[PDB]
């Protein structure tokens, strides 16, 4: 049913960035 914490927004940008930090973190560039 619901997705966001009581708010029909879910910034696509911040949404992706949240995961990006992980995907990039693992593939850190020494």
């Amino acid at each position: 049913g619901i997705r966001c914490p009581k708010s029909w927004k879910c910034k696509a940008f911040k949404q992706r960035v949240l995961k990006r930090l992980l995907a990039m973190l693992r593939q850190h560039a020494f």
